[PDB]
């Protein structure tokens, strides 16, 4: 399992969205479902766990793959 998809539809200010894939297609994402939610940005990569939803299909365990470690904590 765990498919690489890239982030195209997202609403930080809100938390979801839809990432895609390169094997299946948009799926229901949910910031409440993401380790890494701040990482989320337009065009990133992301691993996630595949599953089914209501409105369709949707992904669990959501990391993002960042191209760098920057601290971002008050």
């Amino acid at each position: 399992m765990a498919m690489n998809g890239t982030i195209t539809t997202w609403f930080k200010d809100k938390g979801f969205g839809f990432i895609k894939d390169e094997n299946g297609d948009n799926r229901y994402f949910h910031v409440i479902k993401v380790a890494n939610p701040d990482l989320i940005k337009k065009d990133a990569a992301v691993t996630f766990e595949p599953t089914t939803n209501n409105k369709g299909l949707s992904a669990y365990a959501v990391k993002v793959v960042p191209l760098e470690h920057h601290h971002h904590h008050h």
